[PDB]
């Protein structure tokens, strides 16, 4: 829906975003990890403001994978909060939220966080 | 299976009404009680539906774009967190808010806090 | 002056033993009850020494690099965050807590959480 | 002390971070912002690791800035942690923390999120 939005991405560990960004505000597509406790595509959803400010601001979005395929199971799940900005050079930039089941003893250290940068494979 | 589906409140009195479907899936609304923001929100995210069996929480998150017919704050919040389900539910999380910057901005784009939500 | 100074414990039972002086510094020790930790650790900070008039919080933060005579689990914490004083005080913040790595693992370095502290 | 970390550093915003790593494993210097409610120099405190892994790990640090001096105050404080990658490209790789003292009724908005690349000047 979305031509900027919608695309193959890849960013700096060399992970891939397939995504399309509908009419509904939707994300919709898969994600491939290239690091970390995962193999092949998950399943991921999130939403996208569909009417960004016309200010020069980036368009604000999110999406989550859940770690669970056909073939693994981390027990964990990626929240991904940033912003496109299209032209020439479009990016995605974000900080993330890396979230394991642990038990209640160990939940103080159930969360990463960092920071990807996606560029569009197109 | 979950106990997820249900309407929440956090320790701002906002309203996450969600639905946990059997494949992973996410969906429902959001309505917060603070921020700029007004009336209920799309929400979509996902959940890990095998969880492991040794009393450890189940990984899930979530995404809104702060989007509706009524306002339009051109941000979004996800959040990342783990649920404990039974009579005493819990969902902790922490989240990030991005709101549409210029490049020059982003430094100041993304606030980052933490909720915690129970069943209403 | 601003309260801070003192013993403070959160809510895994960790021991936070700080100084306040009057130039905005921190000083103390930090023993933790959870991770590679034993026994105390250095820590530095600074907080905001004239605080807004108005009800709010007091801005603060600190570090401790995790090395002692003990042990060394090569990551250091930050903490960021608010204190309010009086007799019920609390320092309400949220930690990045980093590992060195190699550059090809930075993406699992660093941790994220939130602690509260009350007096002891 | 530590002349790997011991110098004169900028940012990607282009902010100017003065510090020396000490044989104690303290971090003292100043900070610059070139952005925000800030003008001219902050003092700055942290720790590093001064025996760190020997594994081509980086050096794990952290410092804070209460962004008061004496000409401007804004009633905030950041804190970065991250790690020191030296050799021939050196950089300061870091995540931060900002909070502003804020009421009760505000606090869900007090703390902002990003991260920060530093490469040195020397
Ligand atoms: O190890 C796990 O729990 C599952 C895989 C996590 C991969 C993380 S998600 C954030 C970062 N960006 C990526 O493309 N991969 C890593
Ligand atoms: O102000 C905005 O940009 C939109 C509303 C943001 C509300 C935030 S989302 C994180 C926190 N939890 C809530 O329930 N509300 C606030
Ligand atoms: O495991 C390590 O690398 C060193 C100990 C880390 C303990 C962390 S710091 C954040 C959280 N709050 C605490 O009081 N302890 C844990
Ligand atoms: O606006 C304020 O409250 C004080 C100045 C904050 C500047 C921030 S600290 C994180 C980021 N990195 C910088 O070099 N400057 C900004």
């Amino acid at each position: 829906a979305e031509a900027g939005i919608t695309g193959t991405w890849s960013n700096q560990l060399g992970s891939t975003f397939i995504v399309t960004a509908g009419a509904d505000g939707a994300l919709t597509g898969t994600y491939e990890s290239a690091v970390g406790n995962a193999e092949s595509r998950y399943v991921l959803t999130g939403r996208y403001d569909s009417a960004p400010a016309t200010d020069g601001s980036g368009t604000a979005l999110g999406w989550t994978v859940a770690w669970k395929n056909n073939s693994k199971n981390a027990h964990s799940a990626t929240t991904w909060s940033g912003q496109y900005v299209g032209g020439a050079d479009a990016k995605i930039n974000t900080q993330w939220l890396l979230t394991s089941g642990t038990t209640n003893a160990n939940a103080w250290k159930s969360t990463l966080v960092g920071h990807d940068t996606f560029t569009k494979v197109k």
